[PDB]
C-alpha cells in the first residue's frame, strides 16, 4: 500500500456518470493523484461504457463533464460527484481496501484556489487549461480542450473541496458515424496542494 | 517543513517586477519547484498587481519576462532578478522562515543546460517551449506561448544559475479594453536538476 | 546513487539510432524516468549526431521514430530497440555502473496499457499525444506532434514491455536548408507504472 497516491486504480470498471440526471455508471474514469512535495501530480483519462457515451462523438460539438466534490477529509461525496465509488490508496494495480483516515493532503489548496465568496467574483486563478485527444476509427486525431476547475463553488454544506474536468470537442465534422468506444487520451496537470 | 519543495509560497503578495527599470513589485509570481528523482517538477503562474500590468492586455502583441538569477548555493540574487525576494522551502501554505544552507539541488543542470561559452553559440537545448492561457472578461481564451530559458547567459560574477520565463501574446485583437487583473493559467514543466 | 530515477544520463554521447536498418548510433537520446507514486514522470529530448539526422528537416514532412523494447526486468533489448545502450540509475549527472537487478517498477503497466490479444484489436488507451518544438536557424518554431505508444504490440518472445516515441513534423515549408543539429525541445509525460 503506497499512501502517496490517491487513485481509481489502474483500468477500473465503470465507476463514473457522465449522462445528465443518471445515477448508474456509464463510463470508466481513471484518475491518479500523486503527492509530490507541495504539488499534486495528476493523471486523468476517460473510457466510454455505454451506448450513450459511445455515441456522443457522432456530433461535431460536444462537452463532457466530470465533477468531483470532497468532504473535509478528502473523501468523495458520491451523490454530488460524477464519480460513484470513492478513491483510495495504491495497492499494486488496485485501490487499497479499508477506511481512509483523511486524504486532505491530496486536495487542491484553498489558499491558492479559493472558493467564490461574493456575487460577482470570477476567481480565474482556479482554472487549468490544456489539451488531450480522441483517435477516431479512421485514425484521425481530434483535439479536446480540457478545463480543470479547482475549488471554485461549493454545492452543499458538507463539501470542502471541488475538482471539475470538462473535455470539449469543437470540430468541422463529427469524428464517428458508428457507436465507437469513447477514449480521451491521457491528460497531465499539477496543482498546489492543501496541507495534511 | 518540507525541504523537497522550493517555492514562493502559495498565493504570495506582490513580489515580482515586470515593468522596465522598476524596483517596487508590480505583480505576484507563484513558482513551485519540487525535487523528483533526477528532475525538478515545476509550476508557475503570474498575477498582475499594478495598473501597468493589469493594462498590458489592452494590446494584441505583448511579451512578458520574468528573469531569475541564482548564486552558487541556489539562492535568488534579487538585484539581478525580476523576483525580489528569495524562495524558500515549504511550510504548509507558506515559505519557511530561516536561513537556507544551499538549495543547489533545485537548480538547472549545467551539464544538461550549459552556459554560453563563445560568441555565435546558440545552445538550443537550453529552451523549453509550452503554452498556457489568459481568460478575458468576456470569457474567451487567449493562448500564451511560454518560453523557459535554462542557464545559458550569465550576468554577474556571483551568478551560478539562471531561469528565465517569457509569456508571449499574439492575438487578432486586444483581449481587453479595461484594466483587468492579469492572470496566466498554470504552466507545467520539468528539467534535469543540478546535483546537491 | 538514486534508483528512483532510470535514465540515459544527462547530455549523453550518441546512443540512439534513428536511421532505417542502421546499427551505429547516429543521435543522442536523453530520456529520464522517475518513480512518482503510482506514476512515472517522464522527460525526453533528441539531438542529432550525424549528417543523416541533421539533414532530415530540409523537408516539410518528417517522422522520427524511437522504439524501445524491454525484457521482464525492465532491461532494454538492444537488437529490438533504437537505444543501443541500456539505461541505469542516477549517479549525479551520469548513469550508475553495475547491473540493474530489475527495472520492472519503471515499466508501463500491462494492466493500464495491455498488449494486443488478436488481429483487429485497437487498444487506443495505449497512446499518449502531445507536443514539443524545433527552433530553426532563422529562429522560428515548428510544432512537432509527439506520440507515445505504451506496450500494445509484442515483437519477440523475450519482450515484456514497449515504449515507442514518434516526432512528427508537417509544416508549410522545410525548417532548414543546411545541415543543422537536430534538437527537439523537452517533451513531458506520465503513465501508470508496472509494480516493482
Amino acid at each position: 500500500i503506497e499512501n502517496n497516491t490517491l487513485w481509481t486504480g489502474a483500468k477500473p470498471s465503470a465507476n463514473c456518470v457522465i449522462k445528465e440526471g443518471e445515477d448508474s455508471p456509464d463510463c470508466k474514469l481513471t484518475l491518479v493523484l500523486v503527492k509530490n512535495g507541495g504539488l499534486i501530480n495528476g493523471y486523468i483519462t476517460l473510457m466510454g461504457a455505454s451506448e450513450y457515451t459511445n455515441t456522443l462523438f457522432k456530433n461535431n460539438q460536444v462537452t463532457i463533464d466530470v465533477n468531483l466534490a470532497f468532504d473535509n477529509t478528502g473523501q468523495i461525496i458520491t451523490y454530488l460527484s460524477s464519480l460513484k465509488s470513492n478513491l483510495n490508496f495504491k495497492d499494486n494495480q488496485n485501490m487499497a481496501t479499508g477506511t481512509i483516515t483523511s486524504a486532505k493532503g491530496f486536495m487542491p489548496s484553498t489558499t491558492a484556489y479559493p472558493f467564490i465568496t461574493y456575487a460577482t467574483e470570477t476567481l480565474n486563478e482556479d482554472y487549468i487549461y490544456g489539451e488531450c485527444y480522441y483517435k477516431s476509427t479512421n485514425g484521425t486525431l481530434f483535439p479536446l480542450k480540457v478545463t480543470v476547475t479547482l475549488n471554485r463553488r461549493m454545492l452543499a454544506s458538507g463539501m470542502a473541496y471541488a475538482m471539475n474536468f470538462s473535455w470539449s470537442l469543437n470540430a468541422e465534422e463529427a469524428p464517428e458515424t458508428t457507436e465507437v468506444t469513447l477514449i480521451t487520451s491521457p491528460f497531465f496537470f499539477s496543482y498546489i496542494r492543501e496541507d495534511d
